[PDB]
Parts: structure tokens; C-alpha cells; sequence
């Protein structure tokens, strides 16, 4: 096949991107993204601050611009993200303990209701682990409310929209030997022991010199799949966009039956949150990079 999404679809997978509403008046962006991808994640517009800027008062305008663009252009949507320490609106930053717990639940319920039956995967919880050797939970108001915050988010989400696959998403969890990876593994293990309704694990896959790709990513994906969850590569970008690594990652997903697909975290290098690292598949001018060709070729076998 001649495009990433269609090539992924040959094996029942998707190839997605992050879409930013502020870029939707750029004709190069909309036409290349339209052509190439069959899955969309809103880069910002479905986060907590964007969707509930005051408690109880939702704003789906920008989120719906992204969602509607996606469906108009024949893409499914990953919802990103319902419960997270980052990008919280001030009113939520001020809450702790039981008040925060209620607000967390209410936020999940309100956003998921708006999209009920329309979102194939939700990143229900994002970035709950600390970096480094400890495997500890990250410090946040959410984590201070109790170790159960994550499981409660998942139980809430399952009741709100039984149709959605519920994902836990994180970064620096791709290398099987890292403590962070093992922390996430053991959480998912525990969740399965206790009936917590997690369906998927999202590997952000922000690869760079400090957190480099390792061939053992395939082992990580296999081992999580074996816990009884799907796996997804959710925010792929690679410092310098080497073709070799991009092919390796693609082939890792293709080798794991429950790997749903790959989302790259933007369209052109100039659209990247890390544009200085030129880490995506398209040049600033919209032309295809060597890494594009390597990914397409891998998807095509
Ligand atoms: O626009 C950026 C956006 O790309 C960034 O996205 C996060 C990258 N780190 C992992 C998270 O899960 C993503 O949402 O968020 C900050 C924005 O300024």
C-alpha cells in the first residue's frame, strides 16, 4: 500500500498521528495528515485543562474540532487523557484527598459521556510512575490521594463507556530492563489479579539518547500482551529520525499480535513538540524523510 495507514490496515493495525487544532488551517498539514493516517490523537484538546477549564463546566469546542476532523477524514480517535498530574487546570491543582477524588471521577464521567461509543481507546491514566531506579509512583495530588487513584480511574471509565478500550500510558517504559518498566508491569499484573478493568498499555515511545530504543522493546511488548492486555505505541518520535530505528520499532509492533498500531507524535518535524530534534517522518516542507520510507516498507513487509 502507498500510505502508512493503509499499509498498517493490511494487518488489521492502524498508523496514527497527533493532531493540533491550531494547525487545521494549514493545507499542507491537513492534506498530508488526511492522506497518511487512519488514527488521530488530539495533541492537547482532550486534556483536563482544555475540556474542564472550571469545575463542572466543560468546553469541548477544540476537542470536537479535532474529533470531527478525524471522523470527516476517515480516522478513528484515541482519547488523551483523563487523569494526569500535568496540564491540570488550576481549580483541580487546588484539590486534594477526597475532594480531588470526586473531581477526578466527575471529570472522567463528563468527558467520556460526551464521547460515549465514539472513542476506540482512552488513555485513562497517564504518567503515574517516577523516572529512575525506584519504580515509585510519581508525586502528585492524585497520587497523594491514595495508591488506588489509578484503579478508581479505570473502574470509573469502564462504567462510563463499556465500549472503549481503557489504556494506561507512560514513557520510559519501553526497555524491559528498566525499573520504571517493571513498575508498570507489576501494576498491570496486580490490576489483572484484582479485576481492575485495564485493556491496553500505551508505550509513548519518545526515544532519544538518554532513553534509547533497545531491541528488547519487542520483549516488553510481548510480556505485557501476555498479561492479557493490548499494547499500543502511542507517541512515537525518535531523535534524528534514523530510518533504522523507525524500521525496528515498526517491526516490533508487527511481531506482536496484540500490538494495535503506532501513532507518531506529529506530522512534520516543524509540528513536533521536540522539533529541534527533527524526530518525525515528514520534513518541514511536507516531503517524506528516509524514515517515512523505512516505516512504509516495514508495514508492507
Ligand atoms: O504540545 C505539547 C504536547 O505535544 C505534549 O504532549 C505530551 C508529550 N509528553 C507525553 C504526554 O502524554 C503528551 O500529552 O504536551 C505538552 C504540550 O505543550
Amino acid at each position: 500500500e502507498s500510505t502508512l495507514g493503509a499499509a498498517a490496515a493490511q494487518s488489521g493495525r492502524y498508523f496514527g498521528t497527533a493532531i493540533a487544532s491550531g494547525r487545521l488551517s494549514d493545507s499542507t498539514y491537513t492534506s498530508i495528515a488526511g492522506r497518511e493516517f487512519n488514527m488521530v490523537t488530539a495533541e492537547n484538546e482532550m486534556k483536563i485543562d482544555a475540556t474542564e477549564p472550571q469545575r463542572g463546566q466543560f468546553n469541548f469546542s477544540s476537542a470536537d474540532r479535532v474529533y470531527n476532523w478525524a471522523v470527516q477524514n476517515g480516522k478513528q480517535v484515541r482519547g488523551h487523557t483523563l487523569a494526569w498530574h500535568s496540564q491540570q487546570p488550576g481549580w483541580m491543582q487546588s484539590l486534594s484527598g477526597s475532594a480531588l477524588r470526586q473531581a477526578m471521577i466527575d471529570h472522567i464521567n463528563g468527558v467520556m459521556a460526551h464521547y460515549k461509543g465514539k472513542i476506540v481507546q482512552w488513555d485513562v491514566v497517564n504518567e503515574a510512575f517516577a523516572d529512575g531506579s525506584s519504580g515509585a509512583r510519581r508525586d502528585s495530588n492524585l497520587q497523594r490521594s491514595g495508591n488506588d487513584w489509578i484503579e478508581v480511574a479505570f473502574r470509573t471509565a469502564r462504567a462510563a463507556d463499556p465500549s472503549a478500550k481503557l489504556c494506561y500510558n507512560d514513557y520510559n517504559v519501553e526497555n524491559w530492563t528498566w525499573a520504571k518498566t517493571q513498575a508498570m508491569y507489576n501494576m498491570v499484573r496486580d490490576f489483572k489479579q484484582r479485576g481492575v478493568p485495564i485493556d491496553c498499555v500505551g508505550f509513548q515511545s519518545h526515544f532519544n539518547s538518554g532513553s534509547p530504543y533497545n531491541s528488547n522493546f519487542r520483549t516488553t511488548l510481548q510480556n505485557f500482551a501476555a498479561l492479557g492486555v493490548d499494547v499500543a505505541i502511542t507517541e512515537l518520535d525518535i531523535q534524528g529520525a534514523p530510518a533504522s530505528t523507525y524500521a525496528n520499532v515498526t517491526n516490533d509492533c508487527l511481531a506482536v499480535s496484540r500490538c494495535l498500531g503506532i501513532t507518531v507524535w506529529g506530522v512534520r518535524d516543524s509540528d513536533s513538540w521536540r522539533s529541534e530534534q527533527t524526530p518525525l517522518l515528514f520534513n518541514n516542507d511536507g516531503s517524506k524523510k528516509a524514515a517515512y520510507t523505512a516505516v512504509l516498507d516495514a508495514l508492507n513487509g
